[PDB]
RNA sequence: CCAUGUUGAUGGUAA
RNA sequence: UUACCAUCAACAUGGAAACUUGGCUC
């Protein structure tokens, strides 16, 4: 699952390599002849007689995992506490595996964990945050302390630790002191505490609350003793104020004095210097993120028995972070009509697009705008640029037939837009011009020119054409769009394997609608990838989807033929919106039942090659600059050490990201018949990732993923219903 | 505490 | 809705926990 496609690059993760030394990981079955009630009375057996198994001993309940051999039949007695029954342990040997072996690892994070407690961390959600190693601003009463999450998994070349920072703000003001202030202004004030998460300083719980009650139990007495007694015992607390107000938590209370608001304060998010002040400190670029991590792994190596709750169990972590060599992709060649070019460093082509002529730019002569009567200048002026910039893109447009508006209420924006589509009918476009952040009278517009009449329909809000000195731009890019919207070709990119048909599909799930679950589906209906047909399947059962993604398949598969007058030979499914957990269901049942519709046609034997794309992953790569870490540069494919063991994958970095450290995305292959070397896939993917019509650069995911999702988005969040046939010949989605 | 979606605010980038 | 990118907030959907020499409410 390697290749060579360009010149090498020393990078380097945010990964730890953990060593294991012995081969003695050995499972182990317990079982107990007479019945045992309690887990704990288990677990206590287990301790008292752990001298013959030794002090490794790790123990879930009724699998037992001990780094050192036992004889095969191992039984052990005891006395019951309860019933004082002679109670008689029976332990058992199941398997040896491999001290990394990805059965083994939900108990070696445990140890690892335990190995941060005693390093005097807090235990906040998954996090473990430093107090001590803090940064006071006290602008508004505020210090940040910061933390790293931690995790070890498995990977094919062994066990990596998996840590990465995040920050967290406290101020140094108790809510008590903010209560006084609400008391002195003048319980006015004491209802924005709802929602607010509270902390305890000693960090030893997280909390949330709801409300506040004033003379519940300031002076009371808890249940065994008085409030300031336990709370001597829990903290050895004084409390400055006697009459403090409860807090009430769900029934939990809580208490003002330890108790610390976080996040910013709502009152420093509207400044903005401030705001600007705190973002320095909480984004980071990769130098910061990897001194926090030395600064972790040289906390562990320094002190002695963290070391030595590791090594217990043959494990030891290294002194740096793991380094890998990944290779950097050519660049492609982007295709414009009389020109081509070599993209740039950088991964964005715009002025290329503006500047020149596209591939086929069909005549606007029939359009007709709507505007209401408070923007006359403006869209006039509009018109205007749209003219002069026509001219280089490569378009003819005419004048349009303006049609004004007397008012703002939707009524007449659908009425006028009617009649005017009603009689001419051969107006190609409407546009539209809307006076706010009216949403509604959006999504009456694009209703009305996809379902009720087919018409392509752009949308241009009074804010964007409101600025000048960036007319120019809005210009250019709403002319493209419009371009793209009429079955237009803007660039292309060439492809050097032949007879192709990309396939890509991803799903909208509805926060509400009872599961809807819009998925989209664009595929190629053309030799260049340039032409693309798009359906969209309204159906809620995972089970009943596939129905009609197989008419989907057939359909697209007929006017591929229709339009080229011969079959493709291999099929590429970009699926993507699929959860890690359903990966392995989507490649044993969902992908042969779609397969299973090629019995449709006679003596058509495709070879498919599937993917799973998922864009959340949580490693990182920093290039290997010689005196600090720096941002990798766009379009670097690693699969080496960190991918997967069962799969064949790659992590690739293909946009352009600003600062900071890198997300790649991850590519699953869970079906390849057509034997394409992982260097065409990869590069085939990295080509695709260049053909979005919307923003003239690179994107994350492939362009017919891209696609599926705005085509799943405009019809399962605007539309509400399928589009028509007749617009489903071009991208109209855009 | 996680994901999945939206809805906003702020800051960039785009002649 | 000109189009992307970050950060932070909210909401609505589903889930999960920390125990491990066994977290733990006050
Ligand atoms: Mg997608
Ligand atoms: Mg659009």
């Amino acid at each position: 699952k390697q290749g060579s496609k360009g010149t090498p690059q020393s990078l380097g993760l945010n990964l730890i390599k953990i060593q294991c030394h012995n081969e003695a990981v050995y499972q182990y079955h317990v079982t107990f002849s007479p019945s045992v009630e309690c887990k704990s009375m288990r677990f206590g057996m287990l301790k008292d007689h752990q001298s013959v198994t030794g002090n490794v001993t790790a123990f879930d309940g009724s699998i037992l995992y001990l780094p050192v051999k036992l004889q095969q039949v191992v039984e052990l007695k005891s006395q019951r506490k309860t019933d004082d029954a002679e109670i008689s342990i029976k332990i058992q040997l199941t398997k040896i595996l491999e001290p990394c072996s990805d059965l083994c690892i939900p108990f070696y994070n445990v140890v690892f964990r335990r190995v941060m407690k005693l390093l005097d961390m807090k235990l906040v959600g998954r996090n473990f945050y430093d107090p001590t190693s803090a940064m006071v601003l006290q602008q508004h009463r505020l210090q940040i302390w910061p933390g790293y999450a931690a995790s070890i998994r498995r990977t094919d070349g062994g066990l990596f630790l998996l840590a990465d920072v995040s920050h967290k703000v406290i101020r140094n003001d108790s809510v008590l002191d903010v209560m006084h202030a609400i008391y002195q202004q003048n319980d006015e004030c004491s209802k924005l505490l709802v929602g607010s998460i509270v902390i305890t300083r000693y960090n030893n719980r997280t909390y949330r609350i709801d409300d506040v009650d004033w003379n519940k139990t300031p002076k009371d007495s808890f249940v065994m003793i008085t409030f300031l007694e336990y709370y001597s015992k829990n903290y050895g607390i004084t409390v400055k104020e006697d009459d403090q107000p409860l807090l009430i938590h769900r029934e939990i209370l809580l208490l003002p004095e330890l108790s610390f608001m976080t996040g910013i304060p709502e009152k420093m998010k509207k400044d903005f210097r401030a705001m600007k002040d705190l973002t320095q400190q909480i984004n980071l670029s990769p130098k910061q993120h990897h001194g926090a991590l030395e600064c972790l792994l040289q906390r562990i190596s320094q002190n002695e028995t963290a070391s030595n709750e590791l090594t217990r169990w043959g494990l030891s972590l290294h002194k740096d972070v793991h380094k890998i060599e990944g290779r950097l992709l050519p660049m492609e060649r982007i295709n414009l009509r009389n020109t081509s070019f070599v993209t740039s460093e950088d991964l964005n082509w715009v002025k290329e697009v503006t500047r020149d002529a596209s591939i086929l730019t069909i005549p606007m002569h029939f359009w007709a705008l709507f505007y209401p009567k408070r923007a006359m200048d403006q869209a006039r002026e509009l018109v205007n640029m749209l003219e002069k910039i026509a001219g280089p893109i490569g378009m003819r447009i005419s004048p349009p037939a303006w049609v004004e508006l007397k008012d703002d209420r939707i009524e007449t924006y659908i009425r006028t837009i009617q009649s005017l589509l009603g009689v001419e009918g051969k107006i190609q476009m409407v546009v539209c011009i809307i006076m706010g952040t009216r949403d509604d009278l959006y999504g009456a517009i694009k209703k009305l020119c996809c379902v009720q009449s087919p018409v392509p329909s752009q949308v241009i809000n009074v804010r964007t054409i409101g600025q000048p000195t960036r007319l120019r731009s809005v210009a250019q890019k709403i002319l493209l769009q419009m371009n793209c919207k009429l079955g237009g070709e803007l660039w292309g990119v060439d492809i050097p394997l032949k007879q192709l048909m990309v396939i890509g599909m991803d799903v909208y799930h509805d926060p509400s609608r009872g599961m809807r679950s819009v998925v989209g589906f664009v595929a190629s209906i053309n030799l260049t990838l340039t032409k693309w047909y798009s359906r969209v399947v309204f159906q809620m059962p995972h089970q009943e989807i596939v129905d009609s993604l197989k008419l989907c398949l057939v359909g697209s598969l007929k006017k591929y033929y229709e339009v080229n007058h011969c079959l493709p030979e291999k099929i590429v499914v970009y699926r993507d919106g699929v959860s890690d957990g359903q990966l392995k269901t989507v490649a044993n049942y969902e992908i042969p039942q779609l397969q299973k519709c090629f019995e449709a046609f006679d003596n058509y034997h495709p070879k498919m090659v599937v993917f799973v794309v998922q864009k959340k992953i949580s490693t990182n790569l920093y290039l290997a600059a010689p005196d600090h870490f720096v941002t990798p540069s766009p379009g670097t494919v690693v699969d080496h050490t960190i991918t997967s063991c069962e799969w064949v994958d790659f992590y690739l970095l293909a946009h352009h990201v600003r600062q900071g450290c890198g997300i790649p995305t991850h590519y699953i292959c869970v079906l390849n018949t057509a034997n394409l070397s992982p260097d065409h896939m990869q590069r085939l993917t990295f080509k695709l990732c260049h053909m979005y019509w919307n923003w003239p650069g690179t994107i994350r995911v492939p362009a017919p993923c891209k696609y599926a999702h705005k085509l799943a988005f405009l019809s399962g969040q605007i539309l509400h219903h399928e589009p028509a046939i007749q617009l489903c010949g071009n991208l109209f989605f855009l």
